[PDB]
DNA sequence: AAGATTTACGGGAAATGC
DNA sequence: TGCATTTCCCGTAAATCT
């Protein structure tokens, strides 16, 4: 899955390693010569024509020494610029892309979430810098021993040290990331939504892969760390994290030795204009401090915005808010997003809509079948704008409920009662009556369709059969649906004066598609209302 | 609902009031005469600076009459103390103790004569009488400070009189502090003395000494497992704490009748984490305490609940309830937590009463002896004196089945509440009958005569009926199944064909019809024969 | 008042103790 | 191990806030 630019980054990183290596060798040469210069110098003073040519050699050794410092110092600076320039591609371009991909993952997109490459690049670069700094320290030690007027260690060394410290210090900061966003174990498909009292899990990783830090750092987690008007908005609820809020970062489980810290069993408790709870947003923040080779570096990171709810019947509106947010911004910390919520093109929405099915189950929605829903948002499809109100905030067109609330419930019906049946391709599910009409027009009596109810909150399932004159039945509710499967009821259906339907549109007979999902001493009992 | 003995107690209490009244009057007479004696005495001393002769005779005679009146009073005070002493024990050890038993029978579903109004009246009447008697004894003391002589019966008797009356009042105060409502979860009103951890329960105490000066004076502290973990107590049981607000002020509020009480709501139980008995039989006590300071005295009051079983999931309740049934059916001991190490043996009489109550208080009618007797055979096999053991009843399964007699029964009770209360206790269900005696329907009656019967082949419950050709019946519809259609609806709902008469002679739709009952197509289902 | 939001708690399920 | 007991947490209902 590699890209043009990624191949250059990896190339520039091996380059940086090469230069640190080349420079190391130069330091050994300069240091030996400086040893040699001292030993001869000391010998001459000890002495107190043959003698005269030794002074000429001392003289010449020194010239070469100064030449070698200049060379080194100059090449150190070149390396710093290159590291400086390559770091910004690492941190502001490749890392920042992985962060977006996290947002798209959470809501059900293509999960290229792997940090293995990034961690490798970053640790490669970190390794390179810490050695560069040990080289600068070396130069310093050398000037303490041997200096003169004009000495380029005296003149450049502090800048070199300053640049490298600042580099390492920011790379360390970028490397502390949230590997798994807060999520309830119980609702794996709806992260960034936390109900009070129920447990959620979150994980951080330091991508600077240093073994000497194993078990060294404690991470503290918390929520609303900078609230009470620290940035903005005075109105909102405030929570605390209960359970065990600090945890030690280690390499444990041996995934690949990565430094991480995983928080389990955390709960949220409420501390007791604006926005409805469903659109209100909070941040979970992680912190720590590293002390490494002379430096103290504070690390900090935070989660994506989370919505906190208190009953689970609030989740379907809460999830929409997560969908909408992560669909349309790349900003990690915009809690006031829902005061002025962005407006989303039909393209954006439709992708995301499919993902909801395509990650609770195996296939998404077919463009034609999804496009049925497209008419429902507007009226008789690429540049069309969808507004938060059209989507979730207000009800749709005289029904008592939301477009998304209604949709989500179907997405639940598939999971609870008909998952297999759903993506066998068996369900068309979404179709307008005008275009529903073109089955019996084209096909023989007993050709049927599987369709979802629009006249209902939560969900109902429906079907097309003939006597023609197209007919259909009162959608069986879930409370009803517990007892018999929809496939069982389809194949169980008849109109005791009985009989039913024959072909799942287009040409397939009934029992081949739907028979696989089909099923003194008193009297065994199983039933169907079928018709009156 | 008054009794012979109760009428005498009330009579003896009006008597005690009469004597305190009669004595009060005697104290006024003695005190006036003593005023008079002083004033004359003082006048004679004033004189020291025939007439003066006969005044000394009157002083002399006033004094004699004074001493006479003290003796009389002191003697009658003592008589009263004995009578109060004797009447208190009937109040406290006989009438109060009976109300306490009746509480136990109430909790498990018996006749609820639980009213404390009478008791509180008697006790407050007596308390009022004693505190006045003591103010009379104090008065006698004041009088001896003023006027005494050799032989004076206040000097000689007064301390005993004071000692007896203090001890009396002090114990009557202690008996009067009681638990009016036993701990119970609001959500399970019919199963008190069973508390699940985390869920709220409510309990109430009352001081039956009806004194208005104590309104808002006393703080009651509640708690659980106080003085447990080894002051005679069994080792290795669980220990809990009460969360929420564990003290509360006693007042006369709501004006029920002005009674002093303190009600605890919203309390929860939490295990104090960090083998003798299973949790369901393990017992704890909730204790209430306070201290009263009243007219010179400090009195500690204490009381406690009946034994409670603490559970943690609600699926534990039906064995927990049995334990409450068994305990309160068979002991009158308020604090026996080791009861279930050696549990008593219960006669079929005792059990059958209690069994009916469970239906008779979740719903309107109990069990008919005939229908109840079907269950009786199930405990033993082909009943007045027959003994039932805790193991037969609840601890072990009934032979062959994988579950308890009581667990199975309780579930049926639940079934009557959740799906068929009306249909139940209309007479409409016989419900419990042996096949041998089930057989005597179509033997006597015409084809389509049916019965309503409960399943034995099932944990939780099932409901069943008679269908004839071949006597027949169907796979009992489970409660899950039963959510969708009522049993009456399904009976009357039943190429199809069903039944005609609820045994004995009643047709179908008169008894069971009252509980019965483009644009797509409205549909409802009936399994029927198939 | 009605609408929003949170609390309460059964019941099945899973985890933990023993 | 299997069995006992407790925790977990949805989902409806009721309570509370606004």
């Amino acid at each position: 899955v590699v890209t043009e630019k990624q191949q250059m980054l990896e190339q520039h990183l091996q380059d940086v390693r090469k230069r640190v290596q080349d420079l190391e060798q130069k330091m050994k040469v300069v240091e030996n010569l400086q040893d040699d210069f001292d030993f001869n110098y000391k010998t001459l003073k000890s002495q107190g024509s043959v003698t005269r040519q030794k002074m000429q050699q001392l003289e010449q050794m020194l010239t070469a020494l100064d030449q070698m410092r200049r060379s080194i110092v100059s090449e150190l600076a070149g390396l710093l610029s290159a590291m400086e320039y390559v770091q910004k591609t690492l941190t502001d371009e490749e890392l920042a892309d992985w962060k977006r991909r996290q947002q798209i993952a959470c809501i059900g997109g293509p999960p290229n979430i792997c940090l293995d490459r990034l961690e490798n690049w970053i640790t490669s670069l970190a390794e390179s810098q810490l050695q560069t700094r040990q080289q600068i320290k070396k130069l310093e030690e050398l000037q303490q021993k041997v200096s003169y007027k004009g000495d380029p260690i005296v003149q450049h060394r502090p800048m070199l040290e300053e640049r490298i410290v600042e580099l390492f210090r920011n790379l360390m900061k970028s490397a502390f990331v949230v590997e798994r966003q807060p999520c309830m174990p119980m609702h794996p498909d709806r992260p960034l939504v936390i109900k009070t009292g129920v447990q959620f899990t979150t994980k951080v990783r330091l991508l600077v892969k240093f073994p000497e830090l194993n078990y060294q750092l404690k991470i503290k987690v918390c929520i609303d760390k900078d609230s009470g008007d620290v940035a903005a908005l005075r109105g909102s609820r405030k929570f605390n994290i209960l359970g065990t809020n600090t945890k030690v970062m280690n390499m444990e489980e041996s995934n690949n030795g990565s430094l991480s810290a995983e928080f389990k069993h955390l709960t949220l408790r409420e501390q007791r204009a604006s926005l409805i709870v469903t659109e209100e947003l909070h941040l979970i923040t992680f912190e720590t401090e590293v002390y490494h080779q002379g430096l103290k570096i504070d690390l900090e990171t935070h989660s994506l915005p989370v919505v906190v709810i208190s009953n689970i019947c609030q989740m379907p509106n809460a999830w929409a808010s997560i969908l909408w947010y992560n669909m349309l911004t790349n900003n990690p910390k915009n809690v006031n997003f829902f005061t002025k919520p962005p407006i989303g093109t039909w393209d954006q929405v439709a992708e995301v809509l499919s993902w909801q099915f395509s990650s609770t189950t195996k296939r998404g929605l077919s463009i034609e079948q999804l496009t049925t829903l497209a008419e429902k948002l507007l009226g008789p499809y690429s540049g069309c704008q969808i507004t938060w109100a059209k989507f979730c905030k207000e009800n749709m067109a005289g029904k008592g409920f939301s477009f998304w609330v209604w949709l989500d419930n179907i997405i639940d019906l598939v999971k609870k009662y008909i998952l297999a049946l759903w993506n066998e391709g068996y369900i068309m599910g979404f179709i307008s009556k005008e275009r529903e009409r073109a089955i019996l027009s084209t096909k023989p009596p007993g050709t049927f369709l599987l369709r979802f109810s629009e006249s209902s909150k939560e969900g109902g399932v429906t079907f097309t059969w003939v006597e023609t004159q197209i007919q259909s039945v009162e959608p069986y509710t879930k409370q009803q649906l517990n007892n018999m499967s929809f496939a069982e009821i389809i194949m169980g259906y008849k109109i005791i004066l009985v009989s039913p339907l024959v072909y799942l549109y287009p040409d397939i007979p009934k029992e081949e598609a739907f028979g696989k999902y089909c099923r003194a001493p008193y009297l065994k009992t199983k039933f169907i209302c079928v018709t009156p």
